[PDB]
């Protein structure tokens, strides 16, 4: 979903459902939380000075994903 331009018409339902993806490591599992933050921090790669994210990956899993032990 998230690493492709299309006709889905706004960013912010990316971000809504990305951002319920941290009751992962919540409920307990350390796989699909590994899979989660490699999928931000690759968002986060291919970014120098750019929005391809949305800001909002700045704010809540970026400061989670500095946590995850």
């Amino acid at each position: 979903w998230i690493f492709n331009t299309e006709i889905f018409p706004t960013v912010k339902e990316k971000a809504a459902i990305l951002t319920k993806m941290l009751a992962f490591e919540i409920r307990g599992e350390p796989s699909l939380s590994k899979l989660f933050y490699e999928i931000v921090l690759k968002l986060f790669d291919q970014e120098h000075f750019n929005n391809t994210e949305i800001t909002v990956r700045m704010e809540q899993p970026f400061l989670v994903g500095t946590r995850v032990e």
